[PDB]
């Protein structure tokens, strides 16, 4: 299934997708990739859309 993830950092912004099993798989590889690009913010998840976001 893809997820989708808002990025609304200071300085990274945009949206990127990934495939997953499941929704804890995909926060996941969002939590690694927000975290090895800087970003450290407040997360939600929508599973009506399969959408995170990450806003700092």
């Amino acid at each position: 299934m893809t997820y989708k993830l808002i990025l609304n950092g200071k300085t990274l912004k945009g949206e990127t997708t990934t495939e997953a099993v499941d929704a804890a798989t995909a926060e996941k590889v969002f939590k690694q990739y927000a975290n090895d690009n800087g970003v450290d913010g407040e997360w939600t998840y929508d599973d009506a859309t399969k959408t995170f976001t990450v806003t700092e």
